[PDB]
């Protein structure tokens, strides 16, 4: 299994199944298809409300003898209300119950901003206090590694400065049209692994279908998948545009989480280990200089720990 070695020695598969776009019913089929295809990492979150289904999927995989627990890397994330003082452990234990696991391989703060139950009120808990809870669950053995998602460099630095368990991973939006050069360089400096979500960028096609259901010809849409350099490299390597975008992120030194839920796409996204991109190739793909954050997570607007406050 191709993996990245975390600062504490834990090996994390470089490619995993992102489940943020999967319902409980769709995720079961998606997880089993991915694992049978070769995927060894499953990424979920308490807020997706699909952990129970994933637990069932894993259970079936184990009974079928497809894989053993030790061969799978499971990542989950605490939502905003679970980040509040003294609420993390309870949240993690609940996720473990749904997943039917004794521990998770990686546990992340889904955001840096705490909220109450219905997110009607901000809870001004500094990221330092949030991280102390992660340090605790890590030491308790409930998570083999801990990290953050959607945090900015300053927030991560504040967590590191505490001198507790280091941040092992940072999961952020990262794709050709939002390179995150600064964040990746920052993480590399502090030995923090980086996981890219939304690796395939924005919608690359617009489909036309008649009421009868008859499918007509599609049209390209402005996106990473339609970038001229991407299309050119795909043709030259005999790979698909999507595979090129995934390889781009991998060779940038990141782990990836393609969201595809369709059987054929899940299989397609895994076929990215028969080639690699050189520094020249990477530079060529970045020539358009297009850069724009697609996931603004604007519900954080006004919160003292809004990671993107400067962009509001």
């Amino acid at each position: 299994t191709a993996s990245i070695k975390l600062s504490n020695g834990v090996e994390m598969p470089v490619i995993g199944l992102g489940t943020w776009q999967s319902s409980p019913a769709e995720v079961i089929t998606a997880v089993k298809t991915a694992v049978k295809a070769g995927y060894r990492l499953i990424d979920t979150a308490s807020v997706y409300q699909n952990e129970e289904a994933i637990g069932t999927a894993i259970k079936e995989l184990l009974e079928e003898g497809v894989v053993k627990r030790e061969e799978l890397f499971i990542t989950t994330k605490a939502w905003t209300h679970e980040l509040a003082p003294g609420k993390l452990e309870g949240g993690l234990r609940e996720s473990l119950k749904k997943l039917q696991l004794e521990y998770v391989d990686l546990y992340l703060a889904h955001m840096p901003a705490a909220f109450n139950d219905d997110m009607s009120e901000h809870i001004a808990s500094p990221v330092e206090d949030v991280w102390r809870q992660f340090d605790a669950v890590y030491k308790a053995g409930l998570a083999k590694a801990v990290g953050v998602s959607n945090w900015n460099n300053d927030q991560i630095s504040r967590a590191l400065a505490l001198g507790l368990t280091p941040v092992h991973n940072s999961q952020v939006e990262l794709h050709l049209y939002f390179p995150q050069h600064d964040h990746v360089d920052f993480c590399k400096k502090h030995n923090i692994s980086v996981t890219s979500y939304a690796t395939l960028g924005s919608p690359g096609r617009v489909n036309f279908t008649l009421p009868t259901g008859q499918k007509l010809d599609w049209a390209p849409a402005p996106s990473d998948l339609q970038d001229q350099n991407v299309l050119a490299l795909a043709e030259k390597t005999h790979k698909t545009p999507a595979q090129v975008l995934l390889r781009y992120a991998l060779d940038r030194g990141c782990a990836i989480l393609p969201k595809s839920i369709q059987e054929n796409r899940i299989k397609e996204n895994f076929e990215v280990f028969d080639f690699s991109l050189t520094e020249e190739d990477i530079a060529k793909l970045e020539e358009s200089k297009n850069s724009q954050r697609l996931f603004l997570q604007d519900f954080m607007t006004g919160h003292p720990e809004d990671a993107f406050a400067a962009e509001r």
